[PDB]
């Protein structure tokens, strides 16, 4: 029961993927003046300590936001991202990771909203207290699964939808398919980010033709794997599953995979993909 903690793995190449897609679908919504939604299932603490035990113990964000962070090439698509990272460590040192909904609420605007929903009980009074003074956010101790019933569609009628569960239960790997089912009943021009782990691949495939039997089109697939797959106990890869993407996003995607992936594997070892699992 809840016994993950993002802090663990804040900031590492699966969050720098994630955060990535994340970005750049925002700044793509912000193109039309009209407001938007931004609704987060799974939404964490807000921001992480990098220099907690928990992250330093596995010191996975040493070899994921740490590694582009300070480049001088940083491609344009990932300016929005870092910049915002950036805001939250002014002294230039690697002490903290800001967490989706924080990304979400330094690149909304004015008009636009949020709504977070976080179960454990560390991080949501946590979260609570990065929005108790931004009246554009809503945040709620409950189950995301059900706010795909309850808060869709908005009534500004446009949004992103961030699924990022932890799949400590395996459960989740169902969930989030007849979640996306239920929201996009309700709500079918949605933009729906689903983040997912390559613990095993057979899962991920399970999972992929369960939403491709939803009937649903328009479904782009981004991995980024930093080690091919295994079926040892590691996560050696993660992706997000991207349902109306915006139409710049498989050639923004196209433009920084390559570099993303040399500066997050030195190696070359992996892949970084992006593919239709549902075209047209
Ligand atoms: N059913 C559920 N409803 C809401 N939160 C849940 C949940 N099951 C697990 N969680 C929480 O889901 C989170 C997944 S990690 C979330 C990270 C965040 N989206 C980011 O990018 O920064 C954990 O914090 C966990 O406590
Ligand atoms: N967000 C994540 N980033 C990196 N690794 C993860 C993440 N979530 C789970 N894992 C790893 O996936 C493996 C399987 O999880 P578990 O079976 O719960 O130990 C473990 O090695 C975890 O550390
Ligand atoms: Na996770």
């Amino acid at each position: 029961m809840l016994s993950y903690r993002h802090s663990f793995h804040a900031g590492n190449h699966a969050d720098v993927l994630k955060h990535t897609v994340q970005s750049l679908i925002i700044e793509s919504l912000k193109e039309k003046d009209k407001p938007f939604l931004y609704l987060d299932t799974h939404a964490g603490a807000g921001r992480y300590q990098l220099g907690s035990e928990h992250a330093e113990r596995t010191g996975e964000y040493l070899e994921g936001i740490a590694r582009i962070w300070q480049q001088d090439d940083l491609p344009a698509e990932l300016e929005a991202y870092i910049n915002v990272v950036k805001h939250f460590n002014r002294s230039g040192q690697l002490r903290y990771y800001p967490g989706s909904p924080l990304i979400a609420r330094l690149l909304l605007r004015e008009q636009d909203s949020l709504q977070l929903t976080e179960l454990h009980p560390s991080d949501y009074p946590l979260l609570r207290s990065e929005f108790q003074k931004d009246s554009r956010a809503r945040v709620e101790k409950a189950d995301g699964f059900q706010q795909l019933k309850a808060k869709l569609p908005p009534v500004s009628r446009r949004g992103l939808i961030l699924i990022d569960p932890p799949y400590e239960m395996k459960t989740d790997y169902q969930a989030v398919v007849s979640g996306i089912a239920e929201g996009y009943k309700r709500f079918a021009t949605g933009i729906y980010a689903l983040w997912y782990p390559v613990v095993l691949r057979q899962q991920i495939k399970r999972m992929i033709h369960d939403l491709e039997a939803t009937g649903i089109r328009k479904i782009l697939q981004i991995e980024l794997a930093v080690l091919p797959d295994s079926d040892r106990r590691g996560m050696t890869a993660s992706g997000m599953i991207v349902i109306n993407p915006p139409w710049k996003l498989e050639q923004q995607m196209n433009n920084v995979l390559p570099w993303l992936h040399s500066k997050l594997v030195p190696a070359g070892t992996g892949h970084a993909t992006v593919s239709w699992i549902v075209p047209e």
